[PDB]
């Protein structure tokens, strides 16, 4: 299983939109030290739980901040404030509570229902930290076994390079209704050595065929460790004919029109068993397989492809809401958390209470993680692959969700009712479970500031939470200037002399 180190995972779950702290300073070099000097005492500033607390207020107050923004900021944030977690944790609690407040005079039952704010975003990252290693304990083997065969059933039928349907899919839209028609094929594939096989299909184009053979060429190597496919050519070799080199679009390509189609395996007659090796190196519309524009025939092809998926489905389920292992500390120590803040403000619904749960981590965590395979893994995915995931997706946010058509809700008729039982019982074991003391809930925080090899880019972060205090460095004084403490503990001061610093 290709799990992604910690710090990848976290880089790609924390800036999804891309990583932006994997660049250079680009401070002159005179300027370095004293730059630098100014980024570490921000760095002591952000332990302000006054200062902090108010730079993320006044922040969210202008309204040239975006979500983008917000969501940016949460995660630089995360990076700057991972050596000390149970303070980050302090955070998110103080600003959960007020969140609680304001919702509790609006309704309630809409409260952390995006990614947009802040706060939202600080939760996103926390249970994907906290959870880093259920995932790599638990759910990591049956979500890859999913991603797996998905994959292996996809590649089986044809799919379009241009439309990006495909034979064998999940959603009707991405299905190729045209009953298209093939050959198997299975290749010899080298890389210019000796031969490894490779099952291919004739209606590839040669694109399509040279990632199939990179696969299984590479087969246990991790795709940062491979090379660019644009580096590499495909070359068919017969014995007594010359080596021939494949590609997409060349003078044998077929053309019509303004059309050009995209060049086959079955386009140049490759046949069965035959030699290919991996070598280095004007309003024409392409076209591959149908060029580009619910019965029984396409349903029956739809409920196929979900009934063979099915076992990888509920096996991936039934871990994610099992009641048969021990909870995560930090599950149980949000959700309890979140039954707090319910009775502290006399919310006796239980519905809202649900909801704040399916918000704070399925519908923020978990379905990140079945729709974004790559967040966890060392794979590259497909246009196909997540339109499959994404029904899988929906039909787990609609497990979570209480009101009782998409074509999710079509094929997953008969599972949606079990799977929401499974999320109540999940909820209920627990809320009944031993609670997760502060001392051991600390311990488990500590641990996961250091648990881990590589730099999540601070120093980077740290220069980037910069940019935004110049950008509305007028507002956050006056709002540092306009209250007792920070006066009291020079915040506008301080915030004055690490600008003066870093320019």
């Amino acid at each position: 299983i290709p799990f992604l180190d910690y710090k990848v995972y976290a880089e790609r779950i924390f800036f999804p939109g891309h990583s932006p702290l994997h660049r250079d300073l680009g401070v002159p070099e005179s300027r370095r030290p004293t730059v630098e000097q100014g980024l570490g005492q921000l760095s002591n500033l952000l332990n302000s739980k006054l200062f902090l607390t108010k730079f993320i207020h006044t922040l969210e107050t202008q309204r040239t901040f975006s979500a983008r923004d917000r969501a940016y900021v949460a995660s630089l944030l995360t990076v700057a404030l991972h050596g000390k977690l149970e303070y980050f944790t302090d955070i998110l609690r103080t600003l959960l509570s007020d969140l609680v407040a304001q919702y509790v005079a609006k309704n309630p039952k809409l409260m952390l229902r995006r990614t947009e704010t802040v706060v939202e975003k600080l939760l996103t990252n926390w249970m994907s930290i906290c959870l880093y290693t259920f995932v790599r304990d638990s759910v990591g083997e049956p979500l890859y076994m999913l991603f797996r065969g998905i994959k292996h059933q996809v590649d089986k039928g044809p799919v379009d390079s241009v439309t990006g349907k495909a034979k064998y899919t999940l959603n009707d839209n991405r299905l190729l209704r045209e009953d298209v028609e093939y050959r198997p094929l299975t290749l010899n594939a080298l890389l210019a050595a000796q031969g490894v096989p490779v099952k291919v299909l004739d209606c590839d184009t040669i694109s399509q065929a040279k990632e199939k053979m990179l696969d299984q060429l590479y087969k246990g190597v991790p795709l940062t460790q491979r090379p660019d496919p644009r580096t590499l050519d495909v070359e068919w070799r017969s014995g007594v004919a010359g080596h021939l080199i494949l590609s997409d679009e060349d003078v044998t390509s077929e053309v019509q029109g303004l059309w050009r189609r995209l060049n086959t395996l079955q386009h140049y007659k490759v046949p069965d068993g035959a030699t290919v090796a991996l070598v280095p190196c004007g309003g024409i519309r392409p076209w591959h397989l149908v060029k580009p524009s619910i019965p029984e025939i396409y349903l029956t092809r739809l409920l196929s492809m979900k009934g063979t998926l099915q076992k990888f489905v509920d096996d991936l389920f039934q871990v994610i809401l099992s009641t048969s292992r021990p909870v995560p500390l930090a599950v149980k120590y949000f959700f309890d958390l979140l039954d707090e803040q319910a009775q502290q403000h006399g919310i006796s619904d239980q519905d809202t209470i649900h909801i704040w749960k399916t918000n704070s981590l399925p519908l923020r965590f978990w379905i990140n993680i079945i729709k974004n395979p790559q967040f966890v893994f060392d794979v590259q995915t497909s246009d196909n692959m997540d339109a499959v995931l994404l029904v899988i997706a929906q039909t787990f946010m609609d497990a979570c969700t209480l009101a009782d058509s998409p074509i999710n809700k079509l094929l997953y008729a008969r599972d949606i009712p079990r799977y929401k039982r499974m999320v109540e019982r999940y909820y209920a074991d627990i809320r009944q479970t031993v609670p997760a003391s502060d001392q051991e809930m600390n311990s488990v925080l500590a641990e996961l500031s250091w648990n881990y090899s590589g730099d999540l880019g601070a120093r980077v972060a740290l220069h980037e939470l910069y940019k935004y205090i110049n950008k509305y460095y007028d507002q956050i004084i006056t709002a540092l200037e306009e209250d007792g403490t920070a006066q009291k503990m020079q915040l506008g001061y301080r915030l004055q002399q690490i600008a003066a610093a870093v320019e």
